[PDB]
């Protein structure tokens, strides 16, 4: 019977205080092509996703998870990922999580800054959030997909962003793009494998060479 | 024959392509607020934003989203003239990004001002960074000059504290008043707010009232608005 594939999609926000967060902005658009796409072909999907993201139509085969934050999501990660044979990320989640707030002139009297990790301007300071590099320790035969989303860089350096990104967290595939390559009808990505790269020029190019790829990786 | 003009929800202002600092209020009440003014027959123009709650569609009802203070100054400007009431209930950032960059750049500078006159892509920063550090300026003042934009329009603003005697709620929201020459401000303590009550006090310069829920908020407005005309 049907092959269960997660799928996340849409932006996580993360609270600063009471008044402010931090939020991050997708559609999710090319989430919702590539979970039709797999509904298409038969898998049954849990997806992932955001209260405003792009949502596919209402499927047998489809069950949708609404969550808010990071804490939502490892949560998620913890409680299913052992029950999926493939994850594919594409949520849009915040690299660094936001610790202390307070005005220059605090900062600026400092004669430590490594402190705040525990008026007319005001000082953020995140701290690296470190997940997704912790789901092949959960299940470790768990097909892992990732997304790398940079602007306005080499593609050499994209690769080698990506190919980074793909050893640490021990991914089988990250699909890297740059910004400023995706347009209303162009979407160029780079599939980035540990031997191997293909290039696509179309959100519907990479849903389906995804499919190819997850097709070839369970024969 | 008065025209309302409403703001609810909160702004965002962006960081980069994906990521924003958000003051991340639902705007539930500027909703019902909303809803009641249509329902006794005012025209109301709603200025709101992304994650904001609406009301349904209304004939009477205009809504226009935006997304940062800069747009909300714009709207501003351009409206207030035209409407009668301005009931201003959107959360607006005090406070905008000007210069993201890793912790070490900070830590080799002299004399962290400098950080203010930069902008992003001169920034060392790298997700090798154990830390990164957000500078932000302040907003442009706003409301202060709805009077005058438009000297005769009813202002009426809110004023949110958490934790504070209302006393104090009173005083912060009177200072408020004589700063933006408002004529009414509801102030309200986060700590008194629940699903089914909502304690506000409706400050004025010489006196005070208070309600106990969003729908009381709502009736007084109406009320306070209809003894305009």
């Amino acid at each position: 019977n049907a092959m269960k594939i997660l799928v996340t999609s849409g932006g996580t926000s993360e609270a600063i205080d009471s008044v402010r967060s931090i939020t991050n902005h997708s559609t999710g658009h090319l989430g919702k092509i590539i979970t039709e796409t797999l509904l298409s072909a038969g898998y049954e999907v849990c997806l992932i996703t955001t209260k405003r993201a792009l949502k596919p139509e209402p499927h047998p085969n489809l069950s949708i998870r609404e969550i808010t934050n990071t804490k939502d999501l490892l949560i998620e990660m913890q409680e299913r990922v052992q029950d999926y044979q493939v994850l594919i990320h594409s949520m849009a989640v915040s690299d660094y999580t936001p610790v202390y707030m307070t005005g220059l002139e605090e900062v600026q009297a400092s004669s430590n800054l490594k402190e705040f990790l525990s008026d007319e301007v005001q000082v953020l300071f995140l701290k690296k959030t470190p997940i997704i590099s912790l789901v092949k320790e959960w299940n470790p035969t768990i097909h892992l997909i990732g997304f790398k989303l940079l602007v306005d860089v080499t593609e050499d350096h994209l690769v080698d962003i990506a190919r980074k990104s793909l050893i640490k967290n021990q991914a089988d595939l990250i699909i890297a793009n740059d910004l400023t390559q995706i347009s209303a009808d162009q979407h160029r990505a780079i599939f980035v494998e540990k031997n191997q790269l293909q290039t696509v020029q179309t959100k519907e190019e990479i849903a389906e060479l995804l499919l190819e790829k997850i097709q070839a990786y369970h024969s």
